[PDB]
């Protein structure tokens, strides 16, 4: 027990994590950082495979965003962007993503995280909404397995049984969709075309049980990342974004992981050619080296809310940290970087070797599926690879996995029993040779110990 | 380039976005103490530091030092699947001994707003655990503020939040503000006043069934609704019954949180011990987004006992415990403690105070409050009547605009101005301040009468 465990133990509740174990097997220090490594107190290395929570894009040691920190820290450390009020930065980078954002995005709020981003969305579609005299025209549809933040509106959105459970959500309306995942859903012989014409029926189906009166807005991430990375079905977008047109329902695409080159496109809209009425963007946005979010509207919804602000006063939204100099400052370094060295272009040239190698597992005892897109996958371990089915408690294995991975070095994500990689876009191909041998020996040790849990 | 940008691109927070297109922004580009400058080099001494909030000021070189320090070790890590960081950890041992109580057990988050979010999840969750179903309403107040998120802000009692936003968007009771110079009977004590103002809470509680109430939620003082500090006994009162009901006590200290009222916490002015304490702004000086939720040893035992059962607290945010601006904050703290800013509030306040005093004579103020380092001056139409204008606003409106002209940053709550200026604010600073308050009410008393009100 060093001073930072011993304080950890006496004072800090974890985010998603069992407290009660937290209790008894205690907190791992993470220390320093280098590329794509941290260290932790004692001073082993990880490949860290996840870059922490899908977000350090740049690695965890650019000197770079510390020099546009300090830059910025030197001029200005805080101002707000209340009643007029600027900065220089915020404004460049509000210029800056309206000018990458595809369509007439072309209008930037301010938030910390996605969170509270996703929670400014369902404002704003209210707000709108009620501006447009469509009071009734509020509903949110979601998917299940979707993940959109952990406030109380956008963990509503959230479509993770677990993240519900005890909260009271939802608890605004939402409805979830079934997953887009054609490993788990498929009917026999069903091709993903077919899937997703089902999928999209689905919706239209909903819309008009409901009434389209009463449906404001869908919401969902590209691929669902933290739900187990999911990839859409082929077609999957084009239909969705079809039928939302056909009843005036907006489309928001939540790039909060698959913003800034992860899925080899600088958003995932364009890979899967989405249009956009709002897109949301965190994470790789500073490679979290700053809390900062940003959404993105397009020019109708902007014209409505300043009409709204001719007949009540102000915009009567915002966080105290919104357009912070400093993150904003960062997060214009940040993708500077990403645009100057086009590692948009390096994740193009490196995912088919990072999939290979993901591909690789497909024929092991313990693997059900493997799925992936850029530098994003997903490795299912399963009981039974014939009736594709779950284990006694799943999570078991994949929280085996977890922790065994430490031991070699590795830093991986489990969702329950599918294991989630999701490497910095300055990995190189070196780097990805030694995740999937830790990995290698990681998942030898976890064929071990399923065999002597009598779990397959 | 900054202003053609911004008015492209951003949409502004707590602004008019359509009298935003034809003024424009207000580009500030520079900090120095208690003043910043904006893009053409003209001074203003910042009298609400920011939004209530930077306390050290707006170049305090030791918090930059802090960051760069931290930035070099580790930039950014998460919290989740048990990973820590040492300046998270050590904040969270630091902040668990200053709070009162039992208080010993800290969540973090970037916002206040995710902060009171986290607080409703929490009290929920709590309740769902030890089989109270229904006892989820939250208690606040008309004029409260406790943020911007849809249930933060369903908690937030300032009408203008709300409108057209469909909120409140949960369970959520309004008590009457707590405003004596407003609410009061004619002639009636505070004492007499508080009285009634817990007789509300307890017949509100007993109407609806206490076993649907699950928390109250207050300000020590109500900051953003208009700088109204509590009348007499008001809280040993609101705490009384909401100990009889089993009603957990959280008091969010988002403003009033590191020496604002001349106290650490203004939970020890009034004599608050809550369940859950909500703090951010002066945790930073606003230097890095860093809020943080405090429980008691008793919420985090069922916590805990929920996470036996359900495998994990589903529930964080990515940038929950960053090292960066847990590191930022620490040495926030540190600078206040080392340079005992809280006594130096304690020598400061009295002059503060007397500077606004000093205005109750004016023709257009109908009254003065403040406590600590934190006052209003709420200007009216009538004196006599206590009355307000025509459409309130206007003039608060007006003086918000005109004090710039003199060098003066203060906010407009409706028709009340409010002044907060930074812990490290100098008896000068107060005097240059007031003075260019003054020369800017001789503007607004002259502007109110050609406008004839």
């Amino acid at each position: 027990h060093s001073s930072t465990v011993q304080n950890d133990l006496a004072a800090l509740i974890h985010p998603n994590t069992n407290l009660a174990q937290h209790r008894e097997v205690g907190p791992l220090v993470i220390a320093r950082g280098d590329g794509v490594r941290v260290f932790d107190e004692q001073g082993n290395a990880y490949i860290e495979a996840m870059s922490g929570l899908w977000s350090a894009a740049l690695g965890f040691s650019e000197q770079r965003l510390v020099d546009a920190a300090v830059e910025q820290f030197k001029q200005l450390p805080y101002y707000h962007s209340f009643s007029h009020k600027t900065n220089a930065p915020a404004a460049a980078l509000a210029a800056k993503l309206a000018a990458l954002a595809p369509g007439d995005l072309n209008h930037v709020f301010f938030t910390n995280s996605g969170s509270e981003a996703n929670d400014s969305v369902v404002k704003m579609v209210w707000y709108v909404n009620n501006a447009l005299g469509r009071p009734a025209k509020k509903k949110f549809i979601s998917r299940q397995q979707a993940y959109h933040g952990a406030t109380v509106a956008a963990a509503s959105l959230t479509g993770i049984p677990s993240m519900h459970r005890d909260f009271d959500l939802p608890a605004i309306p939402v409805h979830h969709l079934t997953c887009p995942n054609f490993y788990r859903f498929a009917r026999p012989g069903e091709s993903q075309e077919a899937f997703t014409v089902r999928l999209a029926n689905e919706l239209e189906r909903y819309i008009l049980a409901e009434g389209p009166e009463t449906i404001a807005a869908f919401i969902g991430e590209p691929v669902i990342a933290a739900g187990g990375v999911i990839p859409p079905p082929t077609g999957y977008w084009a239909a969705i974004q079809a039928v939302c047109k056909r009843y005036d329902i907006l489309v928001v695409i939540d790039e909060i992981i698959t913003g800034f080159g992860r899925l080899g496109t600088m958003f995932g809209s364009q890979l899967y050619g989405i249009q956009p009425d709002i897109m949301v963007l965190s994470k790789q946005l500073t490679s979290s080296y700053q809390p900062l979010a940003a959404v993105v509207v397009s020019d109708a919804m902007n014209d409505v809310l300043v009409s709204q602000s001719q007949r009540l006063g102000a915009f009567a939204h915002g966080f105290t940290c919104t357009g912070h100099p400093v993150a904003t400052a960062v997060a214009l370094e940040n993708i500077r970087i990403i645009e100057e060295r086009d590692l948009v272009g390096h994740v193009q040239h490196l995912a088919p070797v990072f999939q290979r190698h993901l591909r690789a597992f497909e024929d092991h005892p313990l693997v059900g599926n493997v799925r992936g897109v850029g530098l994003m996958g997903g490795i299912e371990l399963v009981a039974d690879k014939a009736t594709r089915q779950p284990f006694a408690q799943p999570g078991t294995l994949g929280g085996y996995v977890f922790k065994q991975a430490h031991k070699h070095g590795l830093i991986i994500r489990a969702i329950y029993d599918t294991i989630a990689f999701c490497p910095p876009l300055i990995t190189t191909q070196d780097d990805i040779e030694a995740i999937f041998s830790a990995f290698e020996r990681t998942l030898a040790d976890a064929t071990d110990w399923a065999r002597s849990q009598h779990l397959l």
